């Protein structure tokens, strides 16, 4: 009921896959705990931190399923008590901290600049994930707090944050580790009890390199862009230094509060595995409610191959979504396999049509159209049985007729299930696309 965690980002146009998932871990451990999850806002430098970038974190955050208890919301608004939840509104809290500290003795002037009194003593972080971490801090020399410029330093920062918001358990990237002998020195100094510290090792791509800031697949919005679903993501978000003892590796969120424990995520890095997401986000494509997947398949289609909802078929478009989703694994495979179903014309190569549709393609064709169009109900059971005669009638395979059917109504080789693509499409569609083939 207790405990109280934030996520603390920078607005810099992007929510890196990391940062998403620090923000999901301590979501799930407020979750878990029945505590509150806090989100607050580093905005030091003016340049790099637009309102653009502050919508991403909102943006993708929601998309996750990721609430946030106290902490700013769109167009100017705030929930929470301990706010404001933005670092250039907490100025003269940082000075009042500050002033304490030198009226303290633990601080001093220098050069226009302040400088915590680092203590030079062993240190022991007591890190909830990595263990127990010795440093030896009598080499540590003093460092700055409010710089030259005025500026408070993040080592300051982030304390008195966490001082000021009630903050029990600090949980962020093992990247900051380094550094939390100093916070935990400034706790110290202000005599209040520092957090406990959870810090998570680093995310590895197979091959050791970090998951740059300008490389590829990076941020959460590519993945949205490219297709991913929201549930699968996420799934895949909570695989990253955490499992459940099973070890099957997809479960809902439900699963993920009930069992999420600090203390159980992976001492190693975890490594980003894009099969592994790619092979999720294709078990969730398949298997999620249409109803629930539709509105996903809209968003994407709307970039490109459908109008602002002034389709008028819906029906035909749930029809084309639904084969398509059993096969393909994200939502650009999709766009792909579906572009010749709501296509008018034929994206046909040359080296399809030599194979397929070449003369003895178009007479094995020709024997079928006659049945396809006398064939009713047009369905995937009387057509497929409408098949399977012709070939017997002509000593063929029905393979024989069905690839060269997806070659000619589709121009590709791979696609839908054959016989419900057929029924998605009618009578019409079909008949008069074989007969432009067969007869231009």
């Amino acid at each position: 009921s207790h405990p109280r965690v934030r996520f603390a980002p920078s607005p810099t146009g992007y929510l890196h896959v990391g940062g998403a998932r620090t923000a999901l871990f301590n979501w799930l451990y407020a979750r878990h705990t029945n505590g509150t999850f806090i989100l607050r806002i580093e905005d030091t430098d003016a340049s790099r931190n637009t309102p653009q970038a502050l919508s991403v974190i909102f943006e993708n955050l929601r998309w996750l399923g990721l609430d946030w208890d106290e902490g700013p919301l769109p167009d100017g608004r705030t929930i929470g008590p301990f706010g404001p939840y933005f670092q250039s509104q907490r100025n003269d809290i940082y000075e009042a901290y500050c002033k304490k500290l030198i009226d303290k003795d633990m601080a001093y002037i220098k050069e226009g600049a302040v400088l915590f009194r680092m203590p030079r003593k062993r240190i022991i972080v007591p890190d909830i994930i990595c263990g127990d971490i010795y440093f030896d801090c009598t080499l540590e020399k003093d460092f700055v707090i409010r710089r030259k410029d005025g500026s408070f330093v993040f080592h300051l920062v982030n304390v008195v944050d966490d001082c000021e918001m009630k903050i029990s358990h600090v949980i962020r990237g093992e990247d900051h580790l380094s550094n939390t002998p100093k916070h935990i020195a400034i706790f110290e100094s202000l005599g209040i009890k520092p957090p406990l510290y959870a810090h998570i090792p680093l995310i590895l791509n197979p091959e050791g390199s970090k998951m740059s800031k300008r490389d590829k697949g990076s941020s959460v919005q590519e993945y949205i862009d490219e297709g991913y679903l929201p549930k699968a993501f996420r799934n895949y978000l909570c695989l990253l230094g955490w499992s459940i003892k099973e070890n099957r590796e997809i479960f809902d969120i439900e699963e993920a509060i009930a069992k999420f424990d600090l203390t159980q995520i992976h001492r190693s890095n975890a490594r980003f595995n894009r099969q592994k997401l790619l092979w999720l986000n294709g078990e969730y494509m398949r298997t999620m409610p249409l109803d629930e997947l539709f509105p996903h398949a809209l968003s994407w289609l709307k970039k490109a191959g459908l109008i602002d909802d002034h389709y008028d078929n819906i029906p035909f478009l749930k029809g084309a979504v639904a084969i398509v989703r059993e096969k393909v694994k994200t939502g650009k495979e999709l766009i792909d396999w579906i572009k010749p179903l709501l296509s008018n014309q034929i994206e046909y190569n040359d080296a399809v049509l030599q194979q397929y549709l070449d003369n003895e393609g178009k007479n094995i064709l020709k024997e079928a159209f006659p049945y396809l169009e006398k064939v009713s109900p047009f369905h995937s059971k009387e057509l497929e049985e409408t098949i399977k005669s012709l070939a017997m009638k002509h000593g063929r395979k029905t393979a024989d007729y069905i690839h060269r059917l997806r070659v000619a109504l589709t121009g590709r080789t791979v696609g839908p299930s054959l016989y419900p693509m057929l029924e998605v499409l009618g009578k019409e569609k079909v008949l008069n696309r074989l007969h432009k083939v067969l007869f231009e």
